[PDB]
């Protein structure tokens, strides 16, 4: 649980989910990534593979890391590493050990829809910022 993010992992003994929910556009603004999410996840995708190492023990495969996905993989050294695809562009990776497509999310919101509204002074304040700079 972040400021900004709140980012969940769902796993079974077969299947593994990641999902993240925002009350933003989520992906920066369309198909983009901040760090400290990129870095979240990473830190979650390999504290499961120590902990759920008989699950994650499937067979080594080479796939493309499609839009919105994340994958586990071996480097030469025998290490697992994280890399997660946000990417606009799929990623080609070797010693895939998992693929976890990460699901993106967006009566509290229908007060939401109108308590932001209620408050109309961002604009206002940027015409007072463009007004102060003389």
């Amino acid at each position: 649980m972040t400021r900004s993010c709140y980012v969940e992992l769902i796993a079974s003994d077969q299947d593994v989910a990641v999902s993240l929910r925002t009350p933003f556009e989520i992906l920066n603004e369309r198909e983009y990534l901040f760090d400290t999410y990129r870095e979240s996840i990473e830190k979650l995708l390999a504290e499961i593979m120590f902990d759920k190492v008989n699950i994650i023990n499937q067979t080594t495969t080479d796939c493309f890391l499609r839009t919105r996905r994340s994958c586990i993989r071996m480097t030469t050294d025998n290490k697992m590493i994280v890399k997660v695809n946000a990417t606009s562009r799929q990623i080609r990776l070797e010693n895939v050990k998992l693929v976890v497509k990460i699901k993106y999310e967006n009566t509290i919101k229908t007060i939401k829809n109108r308590l932001m509204t209620s408050l109309t002074f961002i604009e206002a304040f940027g015409n007072l910022s463009q007004q102060i700079k003389e």
